[PDB]
């Protein structure tokens, strides 16, 4: 049994006409509400504990969408970030609640999808001590943090926003960790941009040579919406499978359903107040089978 | 000199699982909020003194993103709709706001966008004695309200979701009307719907004959943002001629700026808050010239 | 060892302006030829013999793209269909060619994709005896030539186009014949719309008895590129699917190199001659490995 | 009267895997074949008189899909260019055709589009001696051609692949020149690359001092379909203002119609024959008027 968090606050400055009212997080990515996808995430990893940080401005917008989690069989609870600090804070913020328990960090816009997803997640959920954080191939490397490594990963460098060289493996809004994690964040200093940066507690575990890499391949999707055009992109991609392929991405209930978490019943009362919606039909096709 | 009035509500159920969070007025159309389109709209009419009405929930949120209005030279007034009654509720809602001057509405999720439009605004705002309803040719009538008319237009009928026939021109979220319409709207009993529909409001100044209708000829783009789909066709346009043919559609201090709104210096103090964003290079460009 | 045939003529002309020039079969899904598709699917089905039926006209062309077919590991035969006759006309102008065998039709504009497709075509082709037909659940029945079945599929009835109802499975153009097939096409005379209709062929091993049906389920995506909006939407498919996942769809380099009908220096001579384009490098990088 | 050309050839070798079999220029923009486009100009231009230069292969094809042009009131003449040796062969293999008198070349890869072209072109139609050019801003200034300028143009450079500075305006393959054309062609000397580039005929007319440069302004849209990335970017805004906008972008019989160049009964032996098509009823639509 471990713990999952989502933060789910920040400024969102690159989206700003927009996030100037809302925040980036309850933004659509086709269909569904932003929070959706990196929610998913925490339960294909099969975590019912999530903390969700917000600011104290947009708090009761997100209860007022996902109640206690009761509606997708997870337990939910809530925590404020009463101002932008930094990633890294969000163990400060959430220790009482890690207690000492082992965790799982999902930055709030990321989107994440792949073919057996769910079990590369479990096995990697799996570890007891260490630190795991998944890369991916990106193209401009430079915008992007980088982590190089060989056999067993263990990484051998962590150069966020490279000035020129390293590896094009970008590391990705999906963190593992133990214990020692509310140590690492408890001792970090602000970054140049002046902000708590999660970077630097992933720098400590390095040295203390602990820091395993999680390897996304190649049928794997992999985007970080916070930018017009990246919202974009998003949304396209996610309508264009959902249509194209007949499945849906994201789609709590129906993660719920098949962990157990929630009964038929359950499905069907969602499916209904959504019945006027192609996340409800979709819903209610699945309470049944073909030939 | 004439009022404008923004309808701004509503349980936009059929975007459901993310309207559950955020009114659908706050989301993006590409990269402004919803509600920035039909407001453009009213400026582009010359109209200064605005009325948003908008849910108990959702105001602040309004509030916290267009303010007084005085950041786009406007002068924005707020009102709240209890509950979501009807469309014809907003001139009883608007009433101590209207005073007894002529106005003109505008859906929240209605885009409009096409050359020429304003100087049609325009002169179709001039008129005090009437009343003024727009169409645009849909594949789905249908599924819309629709005006049959002649020569001049007039409009002989005005079916609601004509379950069989009538016309192909749909009748528009945009509407011209005199101190006669609060009068109107108060002997508009509900539909099968439950709502004060805008259209009973309409069959009467077709009866008194004062209902005039304008035509959103070729060259113009009509949607109705209130659908998973539909916002994604809306996004993905905006994007596409912005990017494609180099202009930007409902930049509301752009529209000050030229209507002379606000001063160079007020576009600067704009386009620097947003300097880190697509919106606001478009801005700094706009302040100088070619050769 | 099976057969297999290309039907990449008729006169396409439902995208008309463009196919007054050019075979539709050689227009782009992406950044292929259209045909490149269909072949692929042959390819994944282990089949190396290959006959493809053209026009008179467009035939240099395809020779000119796709040569004897050893680029790519195959062995292509060409034939001619005179007149747009119909489907079934395919086995009586392929009769010489396949001999006595059992045979793979597939038609020149359809797209399949999904993740487990090629052992499902092998277990599919592994069948020496009866006939076998692929659906998918379409959203437009009328429009399509429908299965109902039962248990097992069988099929109780195969009405084209149903001016009313049936079941809502398409049969796509994917089609696996046994010897008899030659013989029942010999047999079919014209439709209503003048053509000699695969649905005939198949209205006939329904009788017999020997009819299977293949279901394509959920993560599989099927189009019928023939209309000019069918014809975007698979285009954007593949784009999007390719970019956001990384893998290629149709790549017939990559898929004979891993079925061993083309060793790494025939790729190699691929990818360079292709260099310049992204196809190119996609195939450059297979020539190594990550950590 | 003046005479327009059309390079129509190339091996188009970014395009590649497609390519390989059917000319560039005879692909797909959405619904019309790519050659619709830049003849769609030369007819805004009021140019009836149009040389289509293509290779030997693919001449059959266009000549197949534009006959003699007098379905769109045009008189179009062809010639084969042997090898792709450069864009200035053009005026050599076309001098019997322009025999004396001034021209305008247009690029078949490039698709332009913005309200009131028309008459910009017109006007730069209008000039007996001198070249004009028309330039467009770009944000990638290397990869393109640029040309420098101050009142009146006139421009100050014309460096092509600028290695480092000069200005933002690209220049399109949109040219106009005069008789001392076909001279300037005579003389000059193969690119690194190995061709006879126009931009070197560019030149003389700069230091000849007669080269005006005409601008392209916000509201215009410029592509050059010629990589496997942009011909979706074209087609897909194509599509998008066409069916937001309610418009056809390079509908030869509705420019020939309007310019008198084909009465009412040719276009609707044209409409018919494409009935099936949207392109069609959009011809049959024109066919009348509303209230
Ligand atoms: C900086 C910060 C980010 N976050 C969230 C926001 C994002 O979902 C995620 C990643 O941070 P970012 O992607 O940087 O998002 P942001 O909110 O900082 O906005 P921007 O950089 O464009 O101005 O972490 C917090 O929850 N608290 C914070 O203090
Ligand atoms: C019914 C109603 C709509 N509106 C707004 C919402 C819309 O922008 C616009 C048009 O109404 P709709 O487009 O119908 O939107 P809606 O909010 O009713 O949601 P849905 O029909 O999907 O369930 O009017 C109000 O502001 N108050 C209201 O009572
Ligand atoms: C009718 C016919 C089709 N075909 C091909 C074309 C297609 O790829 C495939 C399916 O037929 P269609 O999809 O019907 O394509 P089509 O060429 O008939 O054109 P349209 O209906 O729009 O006018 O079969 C032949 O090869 N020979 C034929 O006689
Ligand atoms: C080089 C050349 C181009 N053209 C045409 C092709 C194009 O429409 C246009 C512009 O040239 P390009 O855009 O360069 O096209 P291309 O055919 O050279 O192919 P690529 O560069 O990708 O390998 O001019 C000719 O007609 N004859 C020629 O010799
Ligand atoms: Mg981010
Ligand atoms: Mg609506
Ligand atoms: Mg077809
Ligand atoms: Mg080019």
């Amino acid at each position: 049994h471990m713990k999952g968090i989502i933060l789910a606050g920040g400024s969102g400055t690159r989206l700003h006409p927009i996030t100037r009212g809302v925040s980036k997080q309850l933004l659509p990515i086709y269909d569904k509400p932003m929070i959706y996808y990196p929610l998913s995430v925490l339960m294909l990893a099969g975590i019912r504990e999530i903390l969700i940080i917000t600011t104290p401005e947009d708090k009761g917008y997100f209860q007022r969408l996902l109640g206690d989690g009761s509606e997708f069989g997870i337990q939910l609870e809530y925590a404020e970030q009463p101002s932008p600090d930094g990633l890294a804070q969000a163990f400060i913020i959430g220790e009482t609640f890690l207690n000492g328990e082992p965790s799982c960090l999902v930055l709030g816009d990321n989107i994440f999808f792949g073919q057996g997803f769910s079990p590369k997640l479990r096995h990697v959920a799996a570890r007891t001590e260490g630190a795991t954080v998944f890369g991916y191939q990106v193209m401009d490397p430079e915008r992007f943090g980088v982590v190089e490594f060989d056999d067993n990963f263990r990484a051998i460098s962590l150069e966020e926003k490279p000035k020129q060289p390293k590896s094009n493996w970008a590391v990705t809004g999906l963190y593992f960790y133990d214990s020692k994690v509310v140590e690492y964040a408890k001792q970090v200093k602000p970054s140049e941009r002046g902000e708590l940066e999660i970077t630097s507690i992933n720098q400590m575990y390095l040295e203390a040579g602990n820091l395993t890499v999680e390897l996304l391949g190649r049928g794997f999707a992999w985007l970080d919406t916070g930018t017009h055009d990246s919202l974009i992109e998003a949304s396209t991609f996610v309508q264009t499978v959902e249509k194209r392929q007949g499945f849906k991405i994201a789609c709590l209930e129906e993660i719920a359903w098949r962990n157990g978490w929630l009964d038929d019943e359950g499905v069907k009362r969602a499916a209904s107040s959504l019945a006027k919606t192609g996340y409800g039909q979709y819903l209610l096709e699945l309470l049944r089978a073909r030939p």
